[PDB]
């Protein structure tokens, strides 16, 4: 698909077994999502942003669906208020930036 | 050009003069450049991004050349942790997402 930036990239996501909207953010490294009780083991990390910094919880090696198409990898858990696909999966949807 | 993710979008810009290097940010409404000096009116506003709400100076129809293409728009100036080119200017130099 193409998306255009006149309004906020929000998408549907599937993780776990929840769906929600997520913005497709060329921004941010990592994928950041709204607090959930993920199962498995994760790594304490902070992350910066503009306002200073939110403690998440990393977790790995966890499929997440992007609009129909698959990814797998690292998703970080926490107070953010929108939940964040970063270019860690967004290369692995095919995902570019056009102008 | 088209750009792929597994790097951080970033991109020369052209403002006042001066050559700065900024980050193609799709997950963010405005642009927002560090600390520097720019000529005519302000007016201060805050905005709120992952970790808190910092104060900006806000600086409107402001010309920036964005990788060779034109815009002219709102420039937020303040503590942000990079240069970031937000979608109000993201969409006058016609940048989309494309998977
Ligand atoms: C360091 C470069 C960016 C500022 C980083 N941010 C991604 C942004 O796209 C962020 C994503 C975002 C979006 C909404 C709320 C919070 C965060 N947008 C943002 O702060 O935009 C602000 C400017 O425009 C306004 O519109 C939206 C908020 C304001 S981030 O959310 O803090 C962020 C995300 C993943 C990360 C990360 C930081 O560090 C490692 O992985």
């Amino acid at each position: 698909p193409q998306i255009t930036l006149w309004k906020r990239p929000l998408v549907t996501i599937r993780i776990g077994g929840q769906l929600k909207e997520a913005l497709l953010d060329t921004g941010a490294d990592d994928t950041v999502l709204e607090e959930m009780n993920l199962p498995g083991k994760w790594k304490p990390k902070m992350i910066g942003g503009i306002g200073g910094f939110i403690k998440v919880r990393q977790y790995d090696q966890i499929p997440i669906e992007i609009c129909g198409h698959k990814a797998i990898g690292t998703v970080l858990v926490g107070p953010t208020p929108v939940n964040i696909i970063g270019r860690n999966l967004l290369t692995q949807i095919g995902c570019t930036l056009n102008f």
